[PDB]
């Protein structure tokens, strides 16, 4: 059958065990991780940048698995003008990739939420193939991560992804709105207010949080920043659809790994109840006014991805349309899951309708349970070698 462990990468905005405190990324009020891991379904989380690259939380997930110091490499760095070197991180399955006595390789099942989605699909794309840009110009001691001929992953499964990117981004001002007011309704819901502990974990870029500073001071300092509009090397770049279909041109579908790919579908009520995130200045649910949002933008310009109708259903975050895989400036197949998975190609789910954004990752009145969980690592470890 098969034994390979299940490695959680949350998306945009998502956050780690050791932040906002009562509020799991994965199962809000359940900690997922640790029941799959109870059931005998080998979980680990992992944590990268909220908003960061692709690239960069790519490196980040890297070093966050394997062990070691973030690399997000010589040539990069400096194209966009980074520290090169990020954290240090003991690594949460530091044996991957290895060999067995017998000789069996320790791959892993990746299993993402929103741009999780992305950075796993370009995590794979730097296992199996490196960067040659970095190969070549890097005077001595370069990241592994880019050496190439690295198998070591199993499955990808994304949910809600943004694979063709998602209409939120475009409209760039909009993007920041989300972000504060995510960090905003965290505080809310968990009652932690201004203590709440949250990182945007851009200490690559010097814009960590100072001493004395109040979570709202940071947070308005970061979105507030010259960096957004300046580089193409963050989130709000990667998440469009502009930076997806850049993305998708060089990040393609492997050979010897399975895709599942969910997607998500939702009309957010205007009425809050107690189950779910809160908008603090609506005092609706916090997807209210993004999915409208959403719902609403078309755009038929030249150059730029034509945005029609097909576009506006949504989970609230991401247009439905984008999840089953990367279709624009990709070759990636693309097929309807039949029963048996097919390797190499994106195996399209049902669709998962009037499950919004966060219910996708267990936050929320019609949250994916952890039995649904359960239901999806059993599927993953009848994949066969
Ligand atoms: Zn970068």
């Amino acid at each position: 059958m098969n034994s390979y462990p299940i490695v959680l990468v949350h998306g945009f905005m998502g956050w780690g065990r050791n932040e906002v405190l009562g509020l799991k990324y994965w199962g809000g009020i359940t900690d997922y991780e640790q029941e799959l891991s109870s059931y005998g379904y080998t979980a680990y989380t992992a944590t990268v940048g909220p908003v960061s690259s692709n690239w960069d939380r790519a490196c980040e997930l890297y070093a966050y698995i394997k062990g070691g110091t973030v690399d997000y490499g010589h040539a990069h760095s400096t194209q966009k003008g980074h520290s090169r070197y990020g954290r240090t991180y003991p690594g949460l399955y530091p044996e991957w990739g290895n060999l067995t006595t017998e000789g069996k390789v320790n791959k892993i099942h990746l299993v993402a939420h929103s741009m999780g989605g992305q950075t796993v699909r370009t995590l794979v794309q730097l296992l199996k193939e490196g960067s040659e840009e970095e190969r070549n110009t890097t005077p001595s001691q370069l990241s592994s991560l880019f050496a190439g001929g690295k198998s070591w992953v199993h499955s990808i499964t994304t949910i809600a992804s943004p694979h063709d990117g998602t209409t939120l981004a475009d409209g760039i001002n909009i993007f920041g709105d989300f972000a504060k007011n995510l960090v905003a309704s965290l505080a809310s819901f968990t009652g932690a207010g201004e203590k709440l502990i949250y990182d945007f974990k851009l200490d690559q870029w010097g814009l960590n949080r100072k001493s004395g500073e109040s979570l709202t001071d940071y947070t308005n300092r970061v979105f507030n920043s010259a960096i957004w509009n300046s580089t193409n090397d963050l989130a709000n770049w990667d998440l469009s659809t502009d930076g997806a279909r850049v993305l998708n041109q060089w990040v393609k579908a492997q050979s010897d790994i399975y895709y599942f790919s969910y997607s998500t579908c939702a009309t957010v009520p205007s009425i809050l109840t107690s189950n779910e995130l809160p908008h603090v200045i609506y005092m609706t649910p916090l997807l209210y006014p993004f999915g409208r949002f959403i719902g609403s933008y078309t755009r038929n310009e030249q150059g730029r991805v034509i945005i029609d109708n097909s576009w506006k259903p949504n989970d609230g975050v991401v247009n439905t349309i984008s999840q089953n895989g990367p279709k624009i400036w990709s070759s990636d197949k693309i097929v309807n899951y039949n029963g048996v998975p097919q390797i190499g190609k994106w195996n399209s789910m049902p669709l998962l309708d009037t499950i919004d954004h966060m219910d996708a990752c267990g936050i929320g009145t019609n949250a994916l349970t952890l039995s649904w969980y359960k239901g999806l690592a059993e599927k993953l470890s009848q994949l066969t070698i």
